[PDB]
């Protein structure tokens, strides 16, 4: 499928597992329409997002709830959320996988983008 | 000064530099208006966008205008821009630092907060 | 297998392929004995480098060879390599996977453990 | 000050205050040999390492004891350390700073030559 989340913790060396994940699709009136959600599975990887035929082109994000991961886990963190916005298949279909790395007060994140 | 940014390049090993920053607090219903804004100097910092007595307690949102820093460089990276929300607490310490990572196809971000 | 190592590179938005990879233990004379070697596929993943039975309890050191990777691609880096030193094995047998983000004037890496 | 170590906790969103750091540059015979060493500041910083005229030129180990770090702590790392080894090259900029920003079971470092 054309587009996957996976997440690590950094602080206990494990997949980030019961991560939220909502993602957004700008509309044409330049609002962010809902588009897909879902929560990382036991290996820390959300999987079946979306379809082939349903990710046209646009501009996505993809936000990562950190808050409420750091918070069930009954610790207080930074951020509210980790959000990546991107362009998506302007030159045709693509498969994306974003990518993160989580501690309380820090994350990271990378795109590996394949054809 | 107790909200700074510091922006690094992992592609180069380098500040960056003239990278656009926009601040923005979360009004009561839920939009972000504008707070402060600047551009990174040549050590990639950007310094005295605002001052205790505005900087209140509430969610922010640093927005990070990467994709024009990658284009300026000849680089067509992934991200529209950088994002880092996150609220200001009282309680704790009083100096905020936001500091962002850049390579083409990720960003990270750490807060240092003393 | 109990150890794998995933690299992914930050500036192409990909996995990290033919990066050798180089483990180590430390042996009873204290010098770094050559242990398994590999290098990632095109999934950026090193699978095989060792066996339940051969990984015994020790310190390890997977040396990642970032320069000789980014000197392939024709590119100058700052690193002569990553270095990933860890006790393994030390409450019974887990799985290791060491996980890296690669770009020419950084790198991360982060350990995934499981049992 | 040509070499300049900074490091960061990720977990507290701090400096990494009193981390032992340990530089050698490689000798001909392919050994480590001590160069200079310190614990990081307050500010999570190690400053006056060495000198422009000692450090010429060659291949440098920056070991972070990030292990004592976390222990001191009551937290059980992954790593016996961080090492940073690179290549100091005169060609191009004069000053490095190595950055590390740590977590329990992570460890990320930059370069930042100017
Ligand atoms: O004050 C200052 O001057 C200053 C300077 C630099 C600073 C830094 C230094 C290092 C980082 O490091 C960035 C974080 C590390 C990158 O993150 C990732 C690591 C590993 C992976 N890997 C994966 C994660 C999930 C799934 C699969 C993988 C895989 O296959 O690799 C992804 C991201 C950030 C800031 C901070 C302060």
């Amino acid at each position: 499928c054309p587009l996957m989340v996976k997440v690590l913790d950094a602080v206990r060396g494990s997949p980030a597992i019961n991560v939220a994940v909502h993602v957004f699709r700008k509309a044409a009136d330049d609002t962010w329409e809902p588009f897909a959600s879902g929560k990382t599975s036991e290996s820390g990887e959300l999987h079946g997002l979306t379809t082939e035929e349903e990710f046209v082109e646009g501009i996505y994000k993809v936000e990562i709830d950190t808050k409420s991961y750091w918070k069930a886990l009954g610790i207080s963190p930074f951020h509210e959320h980790a959000e990546v916005v991107f362009t998506a298949n302007d030159s045709g279909p693509r498969r994306y996988t974003i990518a993160a790395l989580l501690s309380p007060y820090s994350y990271s994140t990378t795109a590996v983008v394949t054809n």
